[PDB]
C-alpha cells in the first residue's frame, strides 16, 4: 500500500510562520503518486496554506460537523468543505474526544457526512492508561473501530490512526514493536468486518509522538503505513519524516 | 450609543452565493464611523468574505477557542484571530450551548482569551420557555451575565445579545416591548455590577427572529441597540435591516 504522512498543525501558526514553513516544505522533491503527504492547517489558515503549498501536497481540515448546512453556529459542514474542494478531514482526534466530549456516535455521523460529500477521512481512536492497565486495549479499540468501520465504501479514501493515549502525557513510551502489534489487530478487525482484500488495502497510521529519530523504526513495521504527526510537523525538519516514507 | 447590526450566517454558503450576496451588501452606502455593521461567515469562508466585502463592513468568526495556541485539534485561538485581523467573535450562542455543551464557564474563558488578544466580543445569553413560565427570566439572565461581566474593561468592545429561547421554535412570539423590558433589566444588571457610565456605554442587541417587517419596531425601543440576525441575513434584503438602524 501507498505510504501516508500527515501534518496535524493543531492550534498553531501565523501568516508569517506558515509562509516560511511551506517554503521549506516545497523544497522537498517527492512524487505524490508514490506517497501521500497531507497538511492539516487551522480552518482560517486553509486558503493561505493551500495557495502557498505546491500541488504535490494534499490539504485538509482538523474537524468537520456531524450536521449538514443550517442553523449550527460555529460549524463547518462536509458540503461546505466539498464546495471548497477540501480533500481531507480529521475525525475523532483524542483532543476533541477529551475537551469537547466527542463520542463514538459523533465519529460515526461525521464519517457518514464526509463520505456522502466525497471527502477523504482520517479517523482516530485509542485507549487510555487506565484501560490498558485493566487489560482492555483490544476491547476498547474493537468498540471504537466498529463504531464507524462498516460505513467505509472505499479503502483508499478512509485512513485509520492509532493514538496510544496511555503513552501521551503519562511518562510512558510506546515502542515500535508495541505499535506494530496494535496495528496488526486493527487490520484484523477490518478483515472480520469489511473483508480480507479491504483490510490489506486500508492504511493504518501511528498517531503517537513521532519525530525525525523514531519515524523510520515505526514506518518499517509491516502494519504501520505512516503517521499523523503533531509538534514535529511544525518544524522545517518535518521533510526528514517524509523522507522515511520515500 | 453607536448602533450595531450583525449578520450571523451560521453554517451556510458557497463561494458563488457569497460573491453574489457581498456584491448586494456593498451597494449600501453607510457611514462606518456612525454605524457598526458586522458579518460573521463560516471560518473557511472568512478570507473569501473579507476580500469581497468593502471595509465599511466589519468581519468576525462564529466561535473562538477557550484555549490558547497549542495541542487543541480543531480549535481557533484568539491569538490566531488577532494575527489575521479578525475583528469580532461570537460567544455563547444558544446553538453552541445546546448542541456542543458549552457552559457559562466556557463563555468566561472564551471572553478572557478574546479580550487579552484585543478582540471585540459579541456575547449571547437568554432563558428557555420553561424558565420563563416559572418566572425565572431575571434569575437566569443575572447568572448568565455575571458569569463573565466582571472581565469587561472596555465597554465599547463587548456587545451583549439577548436570545429569547422561549420564543425560538416554541410557537411563541416575543413582542418588541417584551424584548425592551428584558434589555432594560440587562442594563440595570450591568449598572449594578460595573457602573452607570459603563451601562450607558454598552450595546445590547436583540437576538431572536429579526426580519424586514419587525426590525424598525425593535430598534425604536430605548434599550435595544441593534440585532444579531439569523436567516434574514442570508438574503439581499438584509440591507433593509441595516437601513432601519440608519
Amino acid at each position: 500500500r501507498k505510504y501516508f504522512v500527515a501534518a496535524n498543525w493543531k492550534c498553531n501558526g501565523t501568516l508569517e510562520s506558515i509562509k516560511s514553513l511551506t517554503n521549506s516544505f516545497n523544497n522537498l522533491d517527492f512524487d505524490p503518486s508514490k506517497l501521500d503527504v497531507v497538511v492539516f492547517p487551522v480552518s482560517v489558515h486553509y486558503d493561505h496554506t493551500r495557495k502557498l503549498l505546491q500541488s504535490k501536497f494534499s490539504t485538509g481540515i482538523q474537524n468537520v460537523s456531524k450536521f449538514g448546512n443550517g442553523s449550527y453556529t460555529g460549524e463547518v459542514s462536509a458540503e461546505i468543505a466539498k464546495d471548497l474542494n477540501i480533500e481531507y478531514v480529521i475525525i475523532g482526534h483524542f483532543e476533541r474526544r477529551k475537551y469537547f466530549h466527542e463520542t463514538d456516535e459523533d465519529v460515526r455521523e461525521k464519517l457518514q457526512a464526509s463520505l456522502k460529500n466525497n471527502l477523504k477521512a482520517v479517523v482516530a481512536f485509542g485507549e487510555s492508561l487506565e484501560q490498558r492497565e485493566q487489560n482492555k486495549t483490544i476491547e476498547v479499540i474493537t468498540k471504537q473501530v466498529k463504531a464507524f468501520v462498516d460505513l467505509i465504501d472505499n479503502f483508499d479514501n478512509v485512513i485509520l490512526v492509532y493514538e496510544p493515549l496511555w503513552a501521551i502525557g503519562t511518562g510512558k513510551t510506546a515502542t515500535p514493536e508495541q505499535a506494530q502489534l496494535v496495528h496488526k489487530e486493527i487490520r484484523k478487525i477490518v478483515k472480520d468486518t469489511c473483508g480480507e482484500k479491504q483490510a490489506n488495502q486500508i492504511r493504518i497510521l501511528y498517531g503517537g509522538s513521532v519525530n525525525t529519530e523514531n519515524c523510520s523504526s515505526l514506518i518499517q513495521q509491516e502494519d504501520i503505513d505512516g503517521f499523523l504527526v503533531g509538534n514535529a510537523s511544525l518544524k522545517e525538519s518535518f521533510v526528514d519524516i517524509i523522507k522515511s516514507a520515500m
